[PDB]
């Protein structure tokens, strides 16, 4: 799940096996 | 402190405002 609140980012992704979260 | 190679390892790369790790 991605939750998009106000002008920041905090979504997660995780498949395949590399994780990468941006949370700028 | 490195990418998988052969035993266990981790590549750290993060550049930016982007945080990506690798694991195997």
């Amino acid at each position: 799940t991605a939750l998009n609140t106000x002008a920041v980012q905090k979504w997660h992704f995780v498949l395949x096996g590399y994780k990468c979260e941006i949370l700028a």
